């Protein structure tokens, strides 16, 4: 099911090495780059009414 899940974003700049990202995200790094962002898995589920009341 990977084309249920995309990537998206987790509002925090990291560094590689140091534990920096919330648990449950990842520190994205593009090549030998030392500086990134924190990412995260999700899905979305669909079939929601337009409107709910609560």
């Amino acid at each position: 099911g990977a084309d249920n899940f995309d990537v998206v974003s987790c509002n925090k700049n990291c560094t590689s090495g140091q534990n920096e990202c919330p648990e449950g995200c990842f520190c994205g790094l593009l090549g030998q780059n030392k500086k990134g962002h924190c990412y995260k898995i999700i899905g979305n589920l669909s079939g929601e009414p337009p409107v709910v009341r609560r």
